[PDB]
Parts: C-alpha cells; sequence; structure tokens
C-alpha cells in the first residue's frame, strides 16, 4: 500500500486563471499536493530542473497534469492503487490520435480495443523514472514536448528497460478529444464521477485536451463536488458600507412590447442610484416617445444617465462596444450590467445577488415563460449554431440549480470591470467580423479562457417575445395577449381580479342575479376607448343588434364591433381566460367555452345617443365592462333592471356586470345627461 | 176623404190557427175592423150570403183577404186613400199567373211591366159593387171560387159596368208567389213595412200565395210590429204553485265529446225534478260506461226514468218517434223536451223560459262556440237543403233578438204537449220516409201549419263537435282541446287558472325566479297518467335528455314523451293557449311561441328512478307541473334549486313551476321514498 504523503503532483500554470483554480479546488477536495510551476516545450524544462532534487527519490510517485482543461475526480489512495496495480514505473496517458509526427502510429505496439498512442498531458511514475526521462530533454521553449515523449517511448530498448506503459483503457487518465461518445457522469449522494462506458472505468484525471474544452466545462460543473444530488452546488453562494459603483446599460434593438414598463422597472431595482450610471442605447423610433416620457424620472434617479438614439446610427453591436467600452475606460466602474429591454426582472435583487457570486461574467437564467427557450445555451455545434446539452432541460426547469459554466449566455449579465481592462482590452468585443455580435461576445470571453457563468439559484425574471410585434396600432401592446400573456395581465387585467376571483369578498351582487367584479385596469380602459376613436366610425342609422325588444323588433346603439378594429381575437382570447372562470364560480353547475358573436364599444352623449330602451339580450349572460369615469368624464345613469327595481346607480370604471341576457333581466340603459359614457358589451354564448 | 169606420174587412178561417192569429194581431195594430167567416169555392158562398145584408150599403168599403197567409202592413187612411186613388169600384189584386185555366190569359188585358192576371186572395170595393159580384154565386163548395172571379172580371161588358179593376202595381195588395225579388223590408223607428222596389209601392196587404209561406213567415217576424230598431221585438216575454209536467227526452245518436259533463248537468237545470220524467235513448256502446255510472244520481234525481239502450238496434228516427209519442199517449205530460247530447245548456232557466213563452214549438238558439253554425235554418233551397236568409248572420250575433219563425230547428226544442195530442197525432213524425229524421221532424209539423219558434232572447248555449272524434283512446276527451277547446278548459283547465292570470294574487314565487301557479284540473292530471301508464312504455337503459350537468354530459329520467303517445299536438297548443301568457306577465318583456321539442312526463319510484341529480336545462324556461298529491300518491321531495337555497318541499297537484332553465336555476329532483310520483315537463323556447 504505497503512502499517499508519497505522491506529489506537479502541473504548469503562468496564471491562476478560472480553469487553473477549478483544477486546484478539485485537488484539494482529495487532499492532493500540488506543486505549481510557472506561476511567479517550456514545460519539459520547468519539469527537468524541479526534479533534478527528486532525481533519487525511488520512495516518491509523481503525477504530471495540466491544469488548465484538467479536473480530478478521484483519491490519491485510488490513484495510486490503480497505479500500482498497472505494474510500470512510469504510465502515460493514451488516446486516439497519434501527433505532431502522424507517421510514427507504425512504431506503436498493437493495442486492440484501447488507445495507442501517447499523450503528455497526463503522466505518473516514479520520481526516479521520471527523471532519467526528463533529464534528457535539451532544446527550446520552442520546441515540441510531445514529440520529446513520443521519439523516447517508442524507443523499443528505453520502452522495456525503464517499463515505460500508456493508459489504454483509461484506468487513471481520461482523455475527452475522440472519446466523447465514451465518457458519462456517474452521480453518487455528495460526489460525481466520470465513468468511461467503453472500458468500463472510473478514471481519476479528467483532461480536456483539443477541442473539447466546453465538455470539460459542462464535466467540470459536478466533478468532483460541483453539483450533488443531496448538497446540491458546491461553489455557489447557496443561502444569501458602500456597494461597487456600477455601469448599468440597456439596449433596444428592436420593437419591444411593455417598454415604458421596462424603463419604469428600472426606477424599482434594489441597488442604491446614486451608484449607478444608466446607459442607454435606443435604435427604433417607435420607442422614442417612450425614452423621452420616462427620461426626467432616471436623470432625477441614477447617478448619471446617457441616451444615444437612433439618429447616430449605431449597430447593436457598436452600441455594445461602445457600452461595454465605457466603463472599460474608467477606473471607478467596478462592475458592467448589460440588460436587454425583452429581458423582464422579477427579482428586485438581481445586481446584487449577481454581485455577491464574486464571478468574472455571470448571467441570471432568464426564460420564455412556459417554454424551454432561455438567455443561455448549455452546447454548441461546430459551426457554432445552437445545440442541447444533455443536463440543459434540468437547469431550465430549475431540477439543478446552482452556478454553472455555458458556452453562451445573453440578454442580462455582470461582468467585472477589471476584467475588462486587464483580460478583455479590445474594443471590438461584438463587432470586427460577419458573425453575430452576440456570439462574438461569447466567443471573445472564452477565447480568453473566461468562464461564461449562469445562476439558476433564484427565480430571477423571464423574456418577453418580441418575434413577431406588430407596431401598426395606436397602443400595439393591447394585441400582446397572445405572445406574453403574462405581461399583458399584468398590464392590462385590474390588480384585485385574482384576488376577487379566488374569494375574498371583493365580487359583489348589485342587482339579485347580476354580479360585480374588477376586470379591466384603467390602462386598458384608456388604450381601449382611445383605440375605439382612433377608429372613428361609429354606427347610426340603419345599424342593427341582436337586442329583444316589445316584439321581433330591434334596438341599435352607438357603437364599434371588436372585428371592425381586429381586436375580436384577442378580445375573444380575454374572455376565455378571465371572463369564463369567473362566470363559473358564481354560478355553480354553469360551464362556457365564452363564445360571444358580439362584442362592441358602446357610446352614450347627450349629443347623439344617450339611453338604450327597455330590452333583453340574444346571449345566455352579458358581460357589461364600464370603460370611464362617472362624474369625471360623464354625467347620468348606468343600468336599470325592471323586474327587480334595482339600479347600478354609479358604475365603477374598471368593473364588469355579469347578468343573465334572456327572460328574466330586462333591462334599460339609462340617459347619459354630460359628457361621453363608454361601456365594452359581450353577448356570451349565444 | 173616406171614413175609417166605413171600411170592414172581411176574411175566412176554420181554426184559429198560429196563421190566422198572427194576421189579427197585425189587423189589431192599425185598429181594422175583422169579421171572420167560418169559426164556429166554400169562400164565396159564404161572403155571398155574408154580403146580403150590406147589399145597399153604398158607404161601406170591404176588403176580403185570405188570413192564413196573410199580414197587414198599412192603416185602414192609407189603404182607403190608395182605393180612392185607383179610381175603381172592385180592385183584385194582381199577380204574374194566369190559373186555374192558363188559355184565359189572351182575354187580359195588356199591362205593361205590371201584372196582368187576378188573385181572388184580396179584392176591395164598394159593398153594393161586390154584393152585385158575389151574389152571382151558384156552384159547390168543391168549385173554384179563383174561375169565379177570373170569368166575370174577364167579362169586357160587366168589367166596365161595375168598373172592375186589378192591382197591378201592387199599389195596394202584394202576392209573394212570382215576386219574391221585388219584395224588400223597409224600416222604421217602430214599424217594418215591405216595399216593391219593381214598381217603388208600399202595398198594404202581404199575401203569401203559392210556395211563399217561408217568405211570409220571414217577412211576418217584422211586418207590422214583429221586431222593430228603437222597440225590439214585439210579441216576445222581453223581461222575464206547481210547474208544468215536463218529458225530458235526451237522445244520443253519435259518440259524444264530455258526455259524463252533459249526464251531470241534467242535475242542475233550474226546474223542479219531481215534475219531469227522463228519457234517455243511447245509440252508441261506447257510451254505455258514462250512462252506467251517472243513472244512480239521475234515477234519485226525476220523478221517473227510463233508458233505451243499444241492445234494442233503434235508429233515431223510431228513438225520437217513441219519445215523442210517449208524452202524447199520456195526458199528465204538458210539454216535451227534446235535448242532444252535443246541445249544451249554459243557462240553467232555459226549460223555464221556453215555457213561459208559451208557444207551440220553440228552440233556445244554440251556436258552435266561435262559427255561424246554429240550431235552425233561416231559408230552404227547393229541394229542402240548407240556405242562408236575409237575417241569418244577424240573429247567430244576436245583433237582433227575439223569437223568430223559422223553417227549421234541431237539437234542442220544447214542444207544447196538446199540439202532440190535437194537431199532430201520427207516430210518424220522424220516420216513415227517406228523408233525415230531423228534417222530416220539422217538414211535420210546417205541413200542419204549427210555426216552429227560436229564442235568440237570451244567452241559452252551445253546440259541440262532434264530427270527427276518435274514440279510439282510454280518454278521448283529453284530445278535444282543438274541436271543443271551451269546454276543453271547463274540464280540464285548473278552475282557478283564469283568476290567477287576471292577478288576485293567486301565482305564488316559493323561490326567487321560480313561479307557481295553478294550471290543470285534478281531472286532467288524473287522466292524463293514467294515459301513459296506458302506454306503459316507459324509458331506461341508454335514454337521453336535453339536459347539461358538469360539461357536456347528459342526464336521463324514467319518462315518457307526448310525441310516444300522440299527444304532442295537443299539449303544444296548451303551451301556446294557457302558459304562454302566463309567462308574458309573470316575466314583464318576454315574448315567447310556446316552442318546446321536449315534453314528457317523468316517474319517479324508489323501485326504479327515484331522484335526478343537478343539472340545467336546455330551455329558456321550464314549465314543471304535479300529476298527482304529495303523500296520498308518493312521499319524499320534489324540487331543489342549489344557487338560491331554495327547495319546493310540498308541490301541489294541479299546480305549475315556472323557473329558468339555464345559468342561474341549477337544480335537483330530491329522492322519492314511497309510492310514484309523476311530472309533466316542458323545455320551451329552446
Ligand atoms: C385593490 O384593493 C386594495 C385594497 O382592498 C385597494 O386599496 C385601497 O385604495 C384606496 C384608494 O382607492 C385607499 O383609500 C385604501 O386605503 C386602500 N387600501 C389598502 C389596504 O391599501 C385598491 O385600490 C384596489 N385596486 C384598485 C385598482 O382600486
Ligand atoms: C279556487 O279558489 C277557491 C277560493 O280561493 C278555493 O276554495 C276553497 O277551498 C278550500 C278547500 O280546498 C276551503 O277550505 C275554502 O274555504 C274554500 N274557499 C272558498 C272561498 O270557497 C278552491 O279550492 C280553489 N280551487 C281548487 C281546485 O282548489
Ligand atoms: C483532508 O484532510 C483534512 C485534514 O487535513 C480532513 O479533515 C479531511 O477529512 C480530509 N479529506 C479527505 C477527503 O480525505
Ligand atoms: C187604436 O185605437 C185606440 C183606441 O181605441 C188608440 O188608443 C190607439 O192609439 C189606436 N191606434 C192607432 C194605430 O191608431
Ligand atoms: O347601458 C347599459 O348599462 C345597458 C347595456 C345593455 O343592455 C346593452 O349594451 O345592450
Ligand atoms: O323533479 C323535479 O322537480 C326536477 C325536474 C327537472 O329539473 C327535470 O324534469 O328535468
Ligand atoms: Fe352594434
Ligand atoms: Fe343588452
Ligand atoms: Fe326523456
Ligand atoms: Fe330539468
Ligand atoms: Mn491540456
Ligand atoms: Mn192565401
Amino acid at each position: 500500500p504505497v503512502n499517499p504523503e508519497k505522491l506529489l503532483v506537479i502541473t504548469v500554470a503562468t496564471a491562476e486563471t478560472e480553469g487553473y483554480l477549478r483544477f486546484l479546488r478539485s485537488a484539494e477536495f482529495f487532499n492532493y499536493t500540488v506543486r505549481t510551476l510557472g506561476l511567479g516545450g517550456q514545460k519539459v524544462r520547468w519539469l527537468k530542473k524541479e526534479m533534478e532534487k527528486y532525481a533519487d527519490r525511488e520512495d516518491m510517485i509523481i503525477m504530471f497534469v495540466d491544469s488548465y482543461d484538467v479536473i480530478l475526480a478521484g483519491s490519491p489512495t485510488e490513484l495510486l492503487k490503480k497505479f500500482v496495480q498497472s505494474g510500470s514505473r512510469l504510465l502515460f496517458s493514451a488516446e486516439s490520435f497519434c501527433w505532431p509526427e502522424w507517421g510514427l502510429a507504425e512504431q506503436y505496439p498493437e493495442v486492440g480495443t484501447g488507445k495507442r498512442f501517447l499523450n503528455s498531458g497526463g503522466f505518473i511514475g516514479f520520481a526516479t523514472t521520471i527523471h532519467q526521462i526528463v533529464r534528457q530533454w535539451k532544446y527550446k521553449d520552442d520546441d515540441d514536448d510531445q514529440l520529446f515523449y513520443t521519439r523516447l517511448y517508442l524507443d523499443p530498448g528505453l520502452r522495456e528497460k525503464l517499463s515505460l506503459n500508456l493508459d489504454h483503457k483509461s484506468r487513471i487518465f481520461q482523455n475527452l478529444n475522440g472519446a466523447l461518445d465514451e465518457v458519462v457522469l456517474k452521480f453518487d449522494r455528495n460526489r460525481v464521477r466520470i465513468r468511461n462506458v467503453a472500458y468500463d472505468t472510473l478514471p481519476i484525471v479528467v483532461h480536456g485536451n483539443g477541442p473539447t474544452k466546453l465538455q470539460l466545462n459542462y464535466l467540470g460543473n459536478y466533478v468532483p463536488n460541483g453539483w450533488t444530488p443531496e448538497g446540491g452546488c458546491g461553489f455557489c453562494n447557496q443561502d444569501r458600507q458602500p456597494p461597487p459603483r456600477v455601469f448599468l446599460a440597456v439596449f433596444v434593438e428592436q420593437p419591444t412590447p411593455f417598454l415604458p414598463r421596462f424603463l419604469q422597472r428600472l426606477l424599482l431595482l434594489d441597488y442604491p442610484p446614486d451608484r449607478v450610471t444608466l446607459f442607454l442605447h435606443n435604435n427604433e423610433v417607435f420607442h422614442e416617445p417612450h425614452i423621452a416620457d420616462s427620461w426626467p424620472q432616471l436623470q432625477d434617479h441614477f447617478s448619471a444617465v446617457k441616451l444615444v438614439g437612433p439618429e447616430e446610427a449605431l449597430s447593436p453591436g457598436e452600441a455594445r462596444d461602445m457600452a461595454m467600452d465605457l466603463c472599460r475606460q474608467d477606473p471607478e466602474c467596478e462592475f458592467y450590467f448589460s440588460l436587454d429591454a425583452d429581458a423582464v426582472l422579477t427579482n428586485l435583487q438581481t445586481l446584487r445577488i449577481l454581485i455577491e457570486e464574486n464571478r468574472k461574467v455571470i448571467a441570471p437564467m432568464l426564460s420564455r415563460h412556459g417554454k424551454l427557450w432561455s438567455n443561455f445555451w448549455g452546447a454548441l455545434s461546430p459551426d457554432e449554431y445552437y445545440a442541447r446539452s444533455e443536463d440543459y432541460v434540468e437547469l431550465v426547469q430549475r431540477k439543478r440549480v446552482g452556478v454553472w459554466n455555458v458556452p453562451y449566455i445573453s440578454q442580462a449579465y455582470v461582468i467585472r470591470g477589471d476584467t475588462l481592462r486587464m483580460e478583455l482590452p479590445q474594443r471590438d468585443v461584438f463587432s470586427g467580423s460577419d458573425t453575430d455580435p452576440d456570439m462574438a461576445f461569447c466567443k471573445s470571453f472564452r477565447d480568453k479562457g473566461i468562464f461564461l457563468h449562469l445562476s439558476n439559484q433564484h427565480e430571477f425574471g423571464r423574456l418577453l417575445a418580441t418575434s413577431r410585434y406588430d407596431t401598426e396600432h395606436l397602443h400595439p401592446d393591447l394585441w400582446q395577449i397572445f405572445d406574453n400573456p403574462v405581461d399583458w395581465k399584468e398590464q392590462y387585467i385590474h390588480e384585485n381580479y385574482s384576488r376577487a376571483l379566488e374569494g375574498e369578498g371583493i365580487v359583489e351582487q348589485p342587482c339579485p342575479d347580476v354580479y360585480w367584479f374588477p376586470l379591466l385596469s384603467e390602462q386598458m380602459c384608456d388604450e381601449l376607448v382611445a383605440e375605439m376613436e382612433h377608429y372613428g366610425q361609429w354606427s347610426g342609422g340603419r345599424h342593427e343588434d341582436s337586442r329583444l325588444a316589445g316584439g321581433y323588433e330591434n334596438v341599435p346603439t352607438v357603437d364599434i364591433h371588436m372585428k371592425q378594429v381586429g381586436y375580436e381575437d384577442q378580445w375573444l382570447q380575454l374572455l376565455r381566460t378571465y371572463v369564463g372562470p369567473m362566470t363559473e364560480s358564481l354560478f355553480p353547475g354553469y360551464h362556457t367555452k365564452a363564445r360571444a358573436v358580439m362584442n362592441f364599444v358602446v357610446r352614450y352623449r347627450p349629443d347623439e345617443q344617450p339611453s338604450l330602451r327597455p330590452h333583453h339580450d340574444s346571449s345566455t349572460f352579458t358581460l357589461n365592462v364600464a370603460l370611464n369615469h362617472k362624474g369625471l368624464d360623464y354625467e347620468g345613469g348606468g343600468c336599470r333592471f325592471l323586474r327587480y327595481d334595482c339600479v347600478i346607480s354609479s358604475p365603477r370604471k374598471g368593473w364588469a356586470l355579469l347578468h343573465p341576457g334572456r327572460l328574466t333581466h330586462y333591462h334599460e340603459g339609462l340617459p347619459t345627461t354630460w359628457g361621453t359614457r363608454y361601456i365594452m358589451v359581450s353577448f356570451v354564448d349565444p
């Protein structure tokens, strides 16, 4: 049994990058002893000088491995046991490819189903045997170390004398390149390993050599104590006097729904505004009225503000370069926060949480509501298109939560200002090529060995759909009930609707079988009324309605139907989602799909039609929503139910009436004496 | 100016018949002096002997006229003025036909547009001139008086010497035969005359000679004081201790609706039953159960009773002969009352009123409800078929009321027993020929000069329709809603329905929008239930209904639809007539034609289906009629309206519930624990 205190791990690194520190944490997890060369071709020269101290130490086992692209998955005890089991005095890692000299592939011994060729990224042997190898180095730093070990190994006499071997079946070393299909994660309670399903082994050293850095990043999120079924993630903050100064950059590169809401939300972020500088690039002339309306509040709120409008003809890549460089060139910019207009931050502590994670680059996970689409990618295709990773759905669904090393992030991220100055000083981060600005940004950080972190440890927010947003309306957000229903409800559905639907005594019954509940917010009423007048073609003479009064005759109103303004599909959707469930609640036993042929807005004026004579409705039940204020906008009565001698004297603006349309509720519209009275009517289930 | 006290009217009559007395009343109306010969050919012999007393009375004007077929229409003053105007000493009446000797027509003077030939039924002249004519009679009673006067008149020398003339243009005498189209009634305030529109004259003497007795009967109902626009009829009773003994004869010669009702009505006639003998001839085996059920009550009610059933194979003519002869052969039968089963006597004083009119034969006017058809004819065709008289519609509509001399009566009449014994002693009154028994009866009385009187002075009753009465039912009267709606309502519609419909606080509201009103009588419920069980094919497994419960699913019942028993058309009629107007009253503003696809009788039993789970109705409103008694026939609850926490604990048998079918009135049928519970359901306006 070889003594673990006699095992020494040697690696080389010239800077404490995130990869090197990831390697050290995995080594410290298993209580390895690590000697790092070169911090304070050239690899062998450093190792050879290092080995002269251990030239006679037959009692020492030394494992040399890379650090930037290596994680440890097993204990020194298991490692020394497998080394003794190999019966070798210097065991090299094996791999699928023979390089740099492909011609030397013939000199290699036949291996069978295992890997045949040497890889100098990881080997383990006795100090004495290794010293006899590395002392034979008398070349220069530019020269190839892989060729040095390969030629020495291919020496048949030197191979048998020193007992050199290759770990053919990946018992100890696992090189990822050429063997991605062989490696799977093997989970335990508080530790994760890899398994080679080709040779049924549990390698100790995971080496992401060649073009497999992204696959190592993925494995490194678990191995050895990245994320565990019982302990969760092991490097995140988990459970959570001046805060750092932050440059907040907002980007509007396309017409975006609910932008006035996004701008107003900027005033609610729980981070001191005197410590935040706002940069806002708006590329859309359609959003110029929006930016202008809320700019006075933003200017008073934040420390400093700056707007770059559509007039400067800035492409998204140029605007993102400019905003990022403004932070880079300011020694007082400690953190850079890039937030796109289609990102809805439901968690107002997002900027704090991400800063406290203390990463170079970190994004809050944001997903399109009810779908898998989100602001990060788990994997890439060879030509850098989206590909779904093995754990992508688990992360989006938050089955596994933590801080994850991912190939792609977007729409919201926080970048350490020191990183922009020291490690990424160039201006062309998003620009400089024909590739997409968002992908050029991720590649720029990947090319410098900078991890892109993603946190789903909390609920941060969601992503608006902007794909096909019809801007040809007076209020386009009114037509967003399908694409962004969650945000459409927060803007247009009355705030106390859900409380009323859940009971809580909000629903009223002003007349016997007539119910009264809050439905539309004051903004929906104002925009719907405005949209009606913008059309302007109200009905008049020869207008016919589905009303029954004193026999087979019809009662008309000055009105506009939803079909005319192209809003029936949208209003029908509201009827299904909100009116329907309310009607089944208030009328136990009744079921409805909220069918409605007659949906229309009535206008009452003393100038034209001020009243509506007694009549019945061609409907099972009728929805009657007030659209403006009694007293402020109009005077005069509302609704009278003659058989019950009951009158809705004061209609509440956002609220709606629900009454039977036939037989029992002969109803009348009282004359409107001053101003203009607007209501929204639906004859449901005809 | 000739003195009216010098004018004497002479007529001949051997009995004081109704025609003779009619003539006398018209004569007494104008204060004529009438000498009747022959009371205590042969006509001339009596007149000739009479005239010998006045052979030298040049101061006397004598008018000889018939009496049985003559009515006077003018005053002696006007008569003497027109006689003086004629410039004649013996003026005969003129007519269109030359008889008995047609060959003598050539000897007559040419007359132009007037009548050319003599009629010996009426002449006026000086007593002296008449004596010189009548004294020339030396023949026998069998010989012809018309030929006697005609040959004397055609003597050219005697015609000029005595100044004989004919009333060519009907200035004084109007013979009806051959001039019916020339005669119209001329009305005044309190007197009616005739006018000859051919010659524009107002004749004094109306003579219904030849085959014109019926037309004289018609004229005689007005002239001179028969019926007047301001005085009304002048020989009727107008404004109304043992009563005379009466033989009441009832005839059932065809299947007749509501016969149990007719039989029970016999017990309510306001005439002492100890003075009435009942004869009942029933020809229908279908009515044998009816006669038997009510015979014990009839036997106890009347003085004596006698039934002649279908087993004696008696034709209607034979039965009517037998019943009439039973009265004729009994000196104690003072009046004979013949009442057919299709005659509904709404006036229980009918027998009194007709007896107090003091006529030989008199009928109460009875008409089919809402139609002109009635129990008398105003006119006849030459072959004795129905013809409409000039005043028929006025009499049926009771625009003119009185007691009218008519050619035909039926279905109800009162005959003086003395008339049957003295004036109509034969047995074959209705029988003895191939003519109809009802027409043979009228002809028999007409042939004896007996008037057939008809009284519309009061509202007496109506005539049931028996034309197509489908006897192939357990209760055929249930299907009489179309043919006899008035009588169908009295039997099957609840007695307090009309009072409830007119207000009076009978209608109740046991639950919020659920109304409760009396609809069906206890007899309708018992017969409808009995008719359902007689069919017996109640529904069971796979039975589907138009009920909505907890989604798109259907709730079944053990029931039978009206369509199955062939009663939908009849029940739909009841819905229109009675349910409809009630629904529009209780739901002001709602209009309905009472459409209903689902009409059915539900049966509840603990053995089978005792309850009905909560559900809605496929209807605007639902009619729910109880059909039996809670407690007596069944135990267990009725109807529960869940949204209102209201229960119809005790359903009233005849009553019905009216509630909305959709949205608001989720209702449930409580389990029936004992017995059998029947209800009638209609889903109106689906
Ligand atoms: C939703 O309900 C809340 C509470 O029931 C409403 O809040 C109140 O607003 C009125 C003024 O309109 C104040 O006088 C009360 O003091 C408030 N109550 C509370 C508890 O804050 C709120 O107005 C309702 N929403 C809308 C749109 O009216
Ligand atoms: C129709 O209404 C009358 C009066 O409202 C009902 O008559 C009463 O009958 C009950 C017995 O059922 C008696 O106790 C009362 O004294 C009666 N009142 C009068 C004023 O006579 C009659 O019952 C109703 N019709 C039906 C079929 O029930
Ligand atoms: C590593 O060593 C420390 C003491 O130096 C010990 O507490 C810990 O349990 C060790 N961990 C492992 C995995 O052996
Ligand atoms: C008939 O005579 C009586 C008196 O005898 C007289 O009262 C009556 O008015 C007369 N009627 C007519 C119509 O002359
Ligand atoms: O003005 C009202 O409140 C009555 C509305 C109504 O019944 C209708 O819109 O047809
Ligand atoms: O039994 C009752 O009264 C409920 C009747 C009902 O709702 C039905 O007949 O469908
Ligand atoms: Fe309309
Ligand atoms: Fe309406
Ligand atoms: Fe049924
Ligand atoms: Fe029902
Ligand atoms: Mn490497
Ligand atoms: Mn005569």
